[PDB]
């Protein structure tokens, strides 16, 4: 153990940059520990981040990433021009200025600021959090990162390619549950992809699953599919891996408790979290992460939608029983 400079104790001295950095983040970058905008974006930059890493490019010789090393931000000049790196500018030179100012490596301050700002929405779990990651990083190989507009079979390939199976490909999508889009229809700009934009939980597997019904926006935008109820989007890679018979018994079993969503949520981003790296050579500074408040709501068919109004895709199991809420249905508001 160690007593850092300002009284906090911790398991390892490396750890105790990290109270500074908390500090800097919660003040600054979150706006007083806040769970808007500046959390969702660090959720898609880390998993843009970790997932420019390919075991079959480097079998075939080429360089196929170097993963979760921060090169979203060393470089990027090259990666933020790829197609699905819009919008995320502001965010990358904001953690660019942190990790300068307290001498941190872009990879672990992204994994850092990613524990950090789930901490601040309300249901998430405790994500682990290991430091030591070089600094030293190579730009991403282009078409590494999965789009709203491929096919299961792709998106299942190129994430198998990185080392997850079906079932932790649905169980990291559990970071849809606090989020929106700003870029596939600028018309509703930041319409959420569940009821609930801030809160952790399993909304987003229960409302992808219903019958899409509503265009919430003017028209329809890219990779758009009808959703559930006025102001929420609904994307096609998440409609689609709802339904996908290799991946809908695993969505059908998230719908029903926030605490089995978040513990396989977890262990799949402590996965993703080291792409490219050994965790055996990085130190453990878990301790550093606060604990998010708990979400005492049940997961709920919202607004008179029933059982019914359910396209169950798992046939080997039969859908959870779930509370149902009155009607009418919700129309979403803007994420904040
Ligand atoms: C199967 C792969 C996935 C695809 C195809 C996908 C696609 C997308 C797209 C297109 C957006 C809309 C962004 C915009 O237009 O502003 C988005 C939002 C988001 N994605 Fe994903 N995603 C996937 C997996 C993940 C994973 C594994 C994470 C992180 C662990 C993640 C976290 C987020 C978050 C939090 C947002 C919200 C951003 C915001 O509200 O500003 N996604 N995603
Ligand atoms: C991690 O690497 C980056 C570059 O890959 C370093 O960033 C440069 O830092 C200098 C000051 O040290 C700035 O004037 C440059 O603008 C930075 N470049 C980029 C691309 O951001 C960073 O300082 C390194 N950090 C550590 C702790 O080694
Ligand atoms: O309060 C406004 C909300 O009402 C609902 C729909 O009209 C949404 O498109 C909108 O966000
Ligand atoms: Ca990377
Ligand atoms: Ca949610
Ligand atoms: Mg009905």
């Amino acid at each position: 153990s160690v007593t850092c400079p300002g009284g906090q104790s911790t398991s390892n001295s490396q750890c105790c940059v990290w109270f500074d950095v908390l500090d800097d983040l919660q003040t600054n970058f979150y706006q007083g520990s806040k769970c808007e905008s500046p959390v969702r974006k660090i959720l898609r930059i880390v998993f843009h981040d970790a997932i420019g890493f390919s075991p079959a490019l480097t079998a075939a010789g080429q360089f196929g990433g170097g993963g979760a090393d921060g090169s979203i931000i060393a470089h990027s000049n090259i990666e933020l021009a790829f197609p699905a790196n819009g919008g995320l500018t502001d965010t990358v030179e904001a953690l660019r200025a942190v990790g300068i100012n307290h001498g941190v490596s872009f990879g672990d301050l992204i994994q850092f600021a990613t524990a950090v700002g789930m901490s601040n929405c309300p249901g998430s779990p405790r994500l682990e959090f290991l430091t030591g990651r070089s600094n030293s990083s190579q730009p991403s190989p282009p078409s590494l990162i999965p789009g709203p507009g491929n096919t299961v079979t792709a998106i299942l390939d190129r994430m198998g390619d990185a080392g997850f199976s079906p079932d932790e490909v649905v169980d990291l999508l559990a970071a849809h549950s606090l989020a929106s889009q700003e870029g596939l229809n600028s018309a509703i700009f930041r319409s959420p992809l569940d009821s609930t934009p801030q809160v952790f939980d399993t909304q987003f597997y229960i409302e992808t699953l219903l019958k899409g019904t509503t265009q919430p926006g003017p028209s329809l935008g890219f990779a758009e599919e009808l959703s559930p109820f006025p102001g929420e989007f609904r994307m096609r890679s998440d409609a689609l891996l709802a339904r996908d018979s290799r991946t809908a018994c695993r969505w059908q079993s998230m719908t029903s408790s926030n605490e089995v969503m978040g513990q396989r949520y977890r262990a799949a981003m402590a996965k993703m979290s080291v792409l490219g790296f050994d965790r055996n050579a990085l130190t453990d500074c878990s301790d550093v992460i606060p604990s998010a408040v708990s979400n005492n709501a049940a997961p709920v068919i919202p607004g008179g939608l029933t059982v019914d109004d359910i396209e169950v895709s798992c046939p080997s199991e039969p859908f959870p029983e779930i509370a149902t809420a009155s009607g009418p249905l919700p129309s979403l508001a803007p994420a904040p």
